[PDB]
């Protein structure tokens, strides 16, 4: 007779349900997994075609390019509020919530198997045709926010009421054009046209995405659930609920249906994610000094004065000592080594 | 009950703010990440089109082909100044910026989803065709400019007034001509289509690129902030900032946008990088009398006189000597030194 | 002196194409705000 060993042992599972359980106030070794999940915001034109943009615009004059904005899909953002997790930080090392991991998936990728329903004929007798063309998945877990920049093809367009685009739009603008900082903070508000995840300042979020242009490349997409990504820094450490709240958004141009017209729009699906969270500590950064700011900046004046900043700050220089040096022989301390046109 | 962890050490930020800042007077242990970027040039026909090359030129005799600048991609190249880090170095302990890692993307690749604003129709009532077909996407990064080599088919073509190309086509321009080196010293001048980073010699920058040829090839691309690109070499050493200066130079034609008209232009994007720099020890391997040798000559007596070397020396003879030997019968013996030893023989 | 002086894109100065430095010299326990928002005009914005 052999015998049957201890189960091993797993963590034990403290609560299960919905965003409500979050409330439960676990150790400081709690972890928590949270499963949400977003739809698309390719355009919704009526209440029959949702995850379908507006028929699709065609070859508008630059100079009289104004789509509409149910043509115009856009990211779709969210937040996840969590518990406070320190109670009173009336003293120093507190803690945020950390985004770990995060598993994700397209919710319904089968369903491009209708070949028979608006479907225009692939020929004769033939099925349908199968949506197709370029396509963007795309999506972004974070401590805060996602920072964008815009950038676009003619700048030139006309932006639809309901949209927030570049503004100030200029030539520069369909290349790096520096003023186009943005943030996405309301959904199927910022058209993906116009806006990509800003590089130069993502520091407490991670994205991925790709695009793929072509005007018909097939749609290829993976359903499992045994994959998972990390959201770990060099330093190990994920993205922070700096105010406790997760954010999450995510793109999925599935691609074109083209209708039995011939007329295409921009298909969209939604996305699953399941994050994976821990109670980090972290050195509580927003304490007293700022909340002093903060209020005395109630109690004096907002002074609009000359500009001692930005690009005509009429401060001229700053210089910051702080120990001693051995007289310096050359007080215009050559500190870089002059290659202009050397 | 639970005890809030005392936090991870992480490196402390001295300083964040714009390329000035890179003067902090800092230690040797210090680093500094560095955010640029690079704007695209297509050739930039008007001035509303940014990130378009000229409407492109089909079939042209080999012989006639001048093409025009705005109708050729040029690479696109930067200088990044570092601030001398050797300000208060000790000894003869010299010091010099070193790249570590670098992380790019391409900017705004979402931009090509506007179907509507120039498109021929894919067909029928269908959207734009969107901007696709042969693509080419580069970057390098390194501690001198970039080395060129050019190449090109049809030698035989008239290269526009503002640009650098090969000096002298022949046909082995066609294929490898060495005489074809050059260097990305200039941007907007070296146009992509006739040159490439001479791998024979970039020593000191690495690249990256790749060419993908089609007529209507889709382009791929993905945009992360998770992904790091090392630089080190074989050894651990990355492109050391010989002046320091750091050398940015990238090109991202992403294909062809395609007109109502069915004319066709490239479209490019512009590109980010962040570039992990570090203070690495190094040794001078020259001596000083070589250096001096500049202020000297750059310097003082210049003289032009009778020739004392090439083969008009009118030095007839020099003998050497140091310490002694017996006295040597054939007084015209000759003492040479061959590549190691010395030889001993007579003239005849 | 000896190395070939480029001609290239502006990172310097008015229309330095350097979005941003940062510089880090020793270690801290981890911030608990990665944008290490210095100024207090700086808040949230």
């Amino acid at each position: 007779p052999k015998k049957p060993k201890e189960p091993v042992q797993v963590p034990k599972l403290v609560i299960k349900g919905g965003i409500e359980v979050l409330g439960v106030k676990t150790g400081v070794d709690s972890f928590t997994e949270v499963e949400c999940f977003l739809n698309p915001q390719m355009g919704n034109p009526d209440e029959h075609q949702k995850g379908l943009s507006k028929s699709l615009a065609a070859e508008k004059q630059f100079t009289d390019d104004s789509p509409d904005k149910e043509q115009l899909p856009c990211y779709s953002v969210a937040r996840i509020p969590l518990p406070n997790i320190n109670e009173d930080l009336t003293c120093g090392n507190i803690l945020m919530w950390e985004a770990v991991t995060v598993k994700t998936e397209v919710i319904g990728v089968t369903a491009m198997l209708n070949l028979h329903s608006g479907t225009q004929k692939t020929h004769e007798n033939g099925a349908g045709k199968p949506i197709q063309g370029s396509n963007f998945h795309f999506f972004a877990v974070g401590g805060e926010p996602l920072e964008l920049q815009g950038v676009l093809a003619n700048y030139r367009t006309k932006y639809p009421a309901q949209t927030v685009t570049p503004k100030n739009a200029t030539v520069d603008s369909q290349q790096m054009n520096t003023d186009h900082k943005a943030v996405l903070d309301k959904d199927n508000a910022y058209p993906v046209e116009c806006w990509v995840p800003d590089p130069s300042k993502n520091e407490n979020t991670r994205y991925f995405g790709t695009y793929t242009g072509g005007e018909n490349v097939p749609p290829v997409l993976h359903i499992t659930n045994t994959a998972t990504t990390v959201l770990l820094d060099e330093q190990g450490v994920g993205p922070l609920c700096k105010a406790d709240s997760l954010y999450v958004s995510a793109v999925d141009i599935c691609g074109l249906f083209t209708n039995t017209s011939g007329t295409q729009q921009w298909k969209g699906l939604p996305r699953y994610f399941k994050i994976t969270l821990r109670k980090r500590s972290v050195k509580n950064p927003y304490p007293i000094s700022f909340l002093l700011s903060d209020l005395i900046n109630r109690r004096t004046q907002r002074v609009d004065g000359q500009p001692m900043i930005g690009m005509s700050s009429q401060v001229e220089e700053v210089r910051v000592y702080e120990d001693t040096e051995e007289l310096p022989g050359d007080p215009d301390m050559i500190r870089y080594i002059d290659e202009f046109g050397q």
